[PDB]
């Protein structure tokens, strides 16, 4: 039997007690911002960290749980605003439940059928995200957006598909949070 | 196949409610033979038999890779000198795990294994607990507030009431002149 254990969230800085910690910078999301330009240039000025995630994951095993939380940095890469890869589960069928803890955002999600949606988030939103949609969140604010996650420890990752074909939508601004077609 | 769709349910960190959530109410009455001072339990349900915990839950069909969320609002309480507490369980597919995310007041967790083997973690606001396969568990309140708190759990978990109906915890949580973890007389 794996011991049960207590970790403490801080809701302030989004920091878990004993989870590990990963860092994203611009220079590790290569492709993923539409103007390459803006991104090379930013880069070149020592590629901001774009986000932060204290994970705590188990052995990949069916019904078994993960849980993270994520600190998504404000900013734009032009105009696009600052967010995380994104990707789909490598077993598709698993779903996924993020809890938006401080700042404000949104999670932008598809399905291989085409559909996307966009569904916003503020302290105390809790998001559903379905069996066979990939998500990626984004933070349409001027402070940190920072959430947790939790997640089927045998979810697995999918860069790939959005690595190369990507999600149909892209989310910038125009004097105001806008949501348009991508290419 | 339809995809079902995505969406955001609004938590409210004052009150634990989860917008568009099932609600539940369990009563003292509805807690028979879980306490182990039997006749202050009678008493109590017949001054007033006031609620012990409220459940808002958003659930999905029982399916693998599912998950489901679910706050809870055990209030504030003491049969005899044993916390209000859940009625606890297993779950019904025993090796599912769950993740609960303390909010609002002050409790802590008792879990245990099937044999007995019994755990204690506290609880206060913003500490995570991680249920592991196979353990059961039970939420109580040592506080004089509400313990408000938000639980994550696998849509195929299940829930065995029944194994702990019958034998309880191995251990119950009492008041003496503090917080005290003990073993359950009638385990
Ligand atoms: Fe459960």
């Amino acid at each position: 039997y794996k011991e049960p254990f207590g970790v403490k969230l801080d809701f302030e800085t989004g920091i878990i007690e004993n989870a590990k910690k990963s860092v994203r910078r611009l220079s590790d999301m290569k492709g993923y911002f539409i103007d390459e330009e803006a991104w090379k240039k930013m880069v070149e000025e020592g590629d901001p960290v774009v986000y932060e995630v204290y994970a705590i994951e188990q052995e990949e095993k069916e019904g078994d749980l993960n849980f993270a939380t994520t600190v998504l940095y404000p900013g734009k890469v032009g105009n696009e605003f600052f967010m995380t890869k994104g990707h789909y589960h490598s077993k598709i069928d698993r779903a996924e439940v993020y809890f938006a803890l401080k700042g404000k955002g949104g999670m932008l999600l598809q399905t291989p059928e085409g559909e996307a949606r966009f569904i916003e988030m503020e302290p105390g939103t809790i998001v559903y995200v379905p069996p066979y949609w990939a998500h990626r969140t984004i933070n349409t604010g001027d402070k940190p957006f920072i959430f947790l996650a939790l997640y089927p420890a045998d979810a697995g990752h999918d860069y790939g598909t959005i690595a190369e074909k990507g999600f149909s939508k892209i989310v910038v601004e125009e004097n105001g949070k806008v949501v348009v077609k991508d290419n």
